[PDB]
């Protein structure tokens, strides 16, 4: 009736100071009494903001133009916009990430009935948006005249727009002050979807579109804030002129910012956390790269709402070998997540993650989320271009410190296809390995971590040469993706 | 000697060395003596060990071009002091005081964690040190 | 108000005789309250001689003819022939 | 173009050409524009083709350092 | 390609012909007595979803109405005459 406990507990590993990383250990299997896809993944990003899935795209220029932010926020995660570009560009990026799906659209493009129809085609090319309401003065402060539609422009141009729009007598509409559950039903039951909202004075105040009900059906896991639009993040630097960049990003409606730094503990960074949290009380803020609890204290005292952790460990990085300063990633994530947990702040494990097993390890060590670089580079919506080189469809991967001194390299990665199929493979690999561990949710997994129920063993170098070994002539993987 | 990146210079200084001394890292700079030969498509310059021609206790090899030492030494200086900033020391004298006072703290980097930065996780790459 | 000390001190590394080299260890980061180019580098070479920078060229025949001694002494260091 | 050695220059002059125009043989000299990067232990400098970014009719590559055009 | 059973190759060439059309001459059609879960079945089986309704559920019958993907945003169970648009 007694079975000996086997394997080192969580704390017994990182007592002997050998500086372990994700390769150096395993997690012993448990007991299974649930289906592989039953388990929950809800995870905090910062004190007030929570995600339906623990995946984040890294704010590198070679990873996160707006198209990845969209395609990752649509599947639980969150996307941080790279900062090494002019503030006006970064504000535009975060603006068109916010506007991909909407609740009450509160600032539509609208037109006066006197326009030429070639100006509708101009607006459609300039905005992508194409089902436009018409008002007498061509602004929100006017009576509703009609709607014009992509379905109205199958016809050279030249016509005055009142000839081709559909008029206010014939379209359906709802009264203002309606909540976004009755207006939704009224659009569903008036089965022709572009329903405008007007006050009792019959003037335009907002509109709703069926396409976003279609997006809600299609992407049930997407992370949307109170106004029912995608959550968006920006990196910003710590410099005196990023104080201007902040205002444009906030006027564009960013929800979270990460104070991007190689070494988070600086007096410049701690002063900037105060400036952000005094001027803009709503914004959640994430602290710059820390590796030891002795430097997490300054960030949490400043008022930061989460931390990102790890330095010099990374694929593209060379900071350990230029600065001499760093810490092995597996030790760092645990030894700071145990401390930061006392104050209730989340931790996000920053980079050095190159297979699904490294994500399950990072989460079973106290990280509230992981953050991805190379594993999302060369997906379809990672920005730029592909070039065939020595017969491989590879796409660039630039480190920010890679062009006073250079502390990253610049390189390239083979194609991985659309992030829309890749993220579900990470989710179905994490939750399927969380089954073998024996945890019904990630909150239960970190409870097992801190209770001693999980048990690890050190994988000596001779045992790292296991799986896909020096015991095949040649081989092919095929992750179903 | 045994110093082959700016991180090894900061480690040697934060361990009690008053100075470092360079070999291979200054070989194939412009004012290192002799001549360049293109070999297998590389503008490399000779590197001879003094024990490499009674027994031989050094090899004779070659190193790729690093340009003028007049730009290379400021890159070493601006890499040392920029890493001494991350350590938290305002001078090398303060750094060795931290060494001998216990304020500096190290960790052992197990072999698996030496495979970090510029890793087995890229197809191919180019560094571009400012040099 | 208390934060646990993390990491081996200087002496605790080289007590266990595993013969570490520069690759085998890291230096944990501290607190930053100065600009990266503020730091001083003045370093002794020998009891009576001090240099504005801690770099020396090795006295190998393949490294130090006079032209390197000049170009390195001109930038803080020193050159051995 | 297609000149990649001194012998090809002499052949091109002894065939009628009044002068010879050099591409690759002057790339990666010191005053060719841009930057040098270590790829695989080589101090090489970029060599972009104009038809290498509608279709692409050139490649983009790199060449090992040749020192000053003055020598 | 021909190295597969004739029935498969006939299906392939059939669904290559039917990707765009002039007068669709043999559409999928339904009787107004069907359950709406059979419209979802037909949409999954054919990809085509804007389906006309006729009294005997075949081309040899009077029109009754049309059903479209815009009519299936709602468990199933309903008789199809409740949710069509009528003739
Ligand atoms: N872990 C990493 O190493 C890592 C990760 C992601 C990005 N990066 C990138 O690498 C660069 C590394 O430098 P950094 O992280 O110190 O940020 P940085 O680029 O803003 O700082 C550059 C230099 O100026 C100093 N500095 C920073 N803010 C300052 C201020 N307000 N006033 C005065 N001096 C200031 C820093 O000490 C540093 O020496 C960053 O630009 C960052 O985008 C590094
Ligand atoms: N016009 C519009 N309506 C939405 C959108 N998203 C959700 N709705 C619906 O509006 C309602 C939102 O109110 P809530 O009750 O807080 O949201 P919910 O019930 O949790 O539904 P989900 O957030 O989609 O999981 C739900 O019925 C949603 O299905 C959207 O993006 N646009
Ligand atoms: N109404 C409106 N939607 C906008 C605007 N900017 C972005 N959008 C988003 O764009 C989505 C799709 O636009 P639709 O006009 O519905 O697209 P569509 O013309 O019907 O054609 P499809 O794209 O084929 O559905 C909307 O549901 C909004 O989420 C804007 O100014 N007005
Ligand atoms: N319902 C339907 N109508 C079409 C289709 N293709 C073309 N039409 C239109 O029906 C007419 C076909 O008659 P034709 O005069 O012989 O074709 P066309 O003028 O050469 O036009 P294209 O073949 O499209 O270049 C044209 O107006 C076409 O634009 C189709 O695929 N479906
Ligand atoms: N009408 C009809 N079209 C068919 C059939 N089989 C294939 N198709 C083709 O499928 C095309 C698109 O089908 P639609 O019914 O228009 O697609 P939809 O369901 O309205 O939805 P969208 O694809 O979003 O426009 C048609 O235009 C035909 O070319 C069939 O049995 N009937
Ligand atoms: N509120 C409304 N009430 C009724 N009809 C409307 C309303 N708004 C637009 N319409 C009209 O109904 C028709 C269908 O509009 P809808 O918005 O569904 O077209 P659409 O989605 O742009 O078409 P498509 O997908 O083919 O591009 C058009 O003639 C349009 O002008
Ligand atoms: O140039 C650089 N120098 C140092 N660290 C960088 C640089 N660029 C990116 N990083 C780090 O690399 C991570 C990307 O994840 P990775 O691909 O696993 O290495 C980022 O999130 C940063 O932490
Ligand atoms: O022939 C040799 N045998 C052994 N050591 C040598 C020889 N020549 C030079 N050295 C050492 O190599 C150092 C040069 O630095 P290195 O390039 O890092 O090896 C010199 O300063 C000497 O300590
Ligand atoms: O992108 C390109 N496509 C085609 N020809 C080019 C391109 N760029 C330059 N050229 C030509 O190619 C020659 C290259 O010279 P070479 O490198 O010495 O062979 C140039 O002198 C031009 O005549």
């Amino acid at each position: 009736g007694y079975v000996p406990e086997d394997g080192l507990t969580a704390q017994q590993l990182f007592a002997s100071a050998d500086g372990l990383t994700y390769n150096d250990f395993l997690i012993l299997p448990g007991f299974i009494d649930f289906i592989a896809d039953e388990v929950d993944l809800t995870s905090a990003l910062t004190r007030k903001i929570t995600l339906k899935t623990p995946l984040i795209s890294s704010p590198m220029d070679t990873v996160t133009e707006a198209d990845m932010a969209i395609a990752m926020a649509l599947m639980g995660g969150i996307g941080f916009i790279h900062h090494n570009c002019t503030p006006e560009f970064q504000a535009n990026e975060v603006r068109k990430v916010k506007k991909f799906e909407q609740g009450f659209i509160t600032d539509p493009v609208v037109l006066s009935p006197s326009h030429t129809v070639g100006d509708v085609l101009e607006a459609k090319m300039r905005h992508g948006f194409s089902g436009i309401p018409i008002t007498e003065t061509g602004t929100m402060g006017s009576k509703l005249v009609g709607i014009v539609t992509s379905r109205d422009i199958d016809f050279d141009h030249t016509t005055l727009l009142s000839e081709v729009m559909t008029p206010r007598i014939e379209l359906v509409v709802a009264p203002a002050g309606v909540t976004l559950k009755e207006a939704n039903e009224i659009l569903q039951r008036s089965k022709k979807g572009k329903l405008p909202i007007v006050n009792d004075c019959d003037e335009l105040v907002a509109i709703i579109a069926r396409t976003d009900l279609k997006k809600n059906r299609d992407y049930p896991l997407a992370s949307k804030d109170s106004q029912k639009q995608l959550l968006c993040g920006a990196a910003v630097g710590t410099r005196e002129d990023d104080k201007y960049r902040l205002d444009l990003l906030t006027q564009a409606g960013v929800d979270v910012i990460v104070l991007d730094s190689s070494q988070g503990n600086s007096v410049y960074q701690i002063a900037m956390v105060h400036y952000i949290k005094q001027k803009y009380p709503h914004l959640q803020v994430i602290g710059g790269n820390v590796v030891t609890a002795a430097q997490a204290k300054n960030l949490i005292d400043a008022g930061v709402d989460g931390l990102r952790v790890g330095m010099g460990c990374g694929s593209i990085c060379i900071t350990q070998e230029v600065m001499a300063c760093g810490r092995p990633q597996g030790t760092a994530v645990y030894k700071v997540a145990e401390y930061a947990r006392r104050f209730g702040v989340p931790i996000i494990a920053d980079g050095g993650i190159q297979t699904v097993g490294h994500v399950v390890k990072a989460l079973a060590l106290g990280a509230s989320t992981v953050m991805m670089g190379s594993l999302l580079a060369a997906t379809t919506e990672a920005p730029g271009e592909y070039f065939f080189s020595d017969g491989v469809r590879l796409k660039k991967y630039r480190g920010m410190g890679s062009l006073k001194i250079a502390q990253g390299v610049s390189g390239s990665i083979q194609d991985k296809g659309s992030i829309q199929k890749f993220v579900p493979y990470l989710i179905a690999g994490i939750q399927h390995g969380c089954q073998d561990i024996g945890a019904r949710s990630l909150s239960v997994l970190r409870s097992m971590m801190y209770s001693g129920e999980l048990k690890f063993e050190k994988r000596t170098m001779s045992a790292q040469i296991e799986g896909g070994v020096h015991g095949l002539h040649s081989y092919t993987f095929l992750p179903f993706t």
